């Protein structure tokens, strides 16, 4: 190979990030990476004089945070382009993506992940609640490709994500 | 047969003590464990790219998985609780600045609702490696009108005393907020 290319794709759950990936890829097995987090608690039987009252402490803790930490941290690590994910039925998943997106730190031009909006499931037109004008507003206040997808269809999904190969190539030359 | 069940619960980085200050304090090993897995995970595209000049473009696409059980867990982990035992390590002064900025992002709540909370320098017992300056702990703790203990929890030093501390807050909070 030429280029190794790291993409990420996100999104709020259930928004069809995996699924996407399914289509566009296809490929029988792929590598993952995984760990156990949890919680919890333990308890204590003490008495407290206010008066002279029973109280039962149940005191809590967190386990697998570190671990957790580098799982983010590999999976942030070198992305150069981000595939940003919200439902074009859930107006919901579009409005956290918004807000995401504007708490989005600036980057010197050479170190700035190119990103690309998505609105997927545009296979399912009857239960849609998201304005598609409202969609081009954000892509256009940022500078940033949109595209309305169908995991299922496999609508523009080669387009949306060979777009963003375009921005991050483009970008590499701009930088080397 | 007890008249008050009280939720706390204990905050901090990794390594700052924790899980040892809880055992620490309780000292007995009744312990339930809801454990979920995470992860994350890449597929492949091999891609032609020409700008012109062509491009032989190995594309690696990056998910995760668990992240709805994991928020669950994390909402269950906060219900209804009344009391953090805020921790940082006193050797680790990156452990400190992160208590501090989460401090800054707490929303209060109605003062009934608005848990209490103590902040804890722990591994006092080891001064030859002390980064955390005290005067600066102690302004965060007034700043939020909390108080601070130093604890060591290999040592039991203070661990009694901060616990004790937190639930007499949250008593007193109660009595003012019944009927
Ligand atoms: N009809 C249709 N259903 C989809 C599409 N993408 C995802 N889904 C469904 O929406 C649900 C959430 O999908 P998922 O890929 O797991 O979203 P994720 O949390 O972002 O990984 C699943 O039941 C999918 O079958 C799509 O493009 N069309
Ligand atoms: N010297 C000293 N070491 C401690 C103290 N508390 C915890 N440790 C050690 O620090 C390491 C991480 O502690 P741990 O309880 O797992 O912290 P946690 O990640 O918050 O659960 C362990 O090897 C502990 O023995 C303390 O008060 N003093
Ligand atoms: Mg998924
Ligand atoms: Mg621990």
């Amino acid at each position: 190979y030429d280029y190794l290319i790291k993409l990420l794709a996100l999104g709020d759950s259930g928004v069809g990030k995996t699924t996407f990936l399914y289509r566009y890829t296809d490929n029988k097995f792929n590598p993952k990476f995984i760990t156990t987090v949890g919680i919890d608690f333990r308890e204590k039987r003490v008495v407290y004089n206010a008066k002279a009252f029973k109280v039962h402490l149940q005191l809590w803790d967190t386990a697998g945070q570190e671990r957790f930490r580098s799982l983010t941290t590999a999976f942030f690590r070198d992305a150069m382009g981000f595939l940003l994910m919200f439902d074009l039925t859930s107006q919901q998943s579009f409005l956290n993506v918004r807000n995401w997106m504007s708490q989005l730190q600036a980057n010197a031009y050479c170190e700035n992940p190119d990103i690309v909006l998505i609105g997927n499931k545009a296979d399912l037109p009857d239960q849609r609640e998201v304005n598609e004008r409202q969609a081009r507003e954000l892509a256009d206040k940022y500078g940033i490709p949109y595209f309305e997808t169908s995991a299922a269809t496999g609508q523009n999904v080669e387009k949306a994500v060979e777009t963003l190969l375009d921005l991050i190539m483009k970008r590499m030359e701009q930088c080397v």
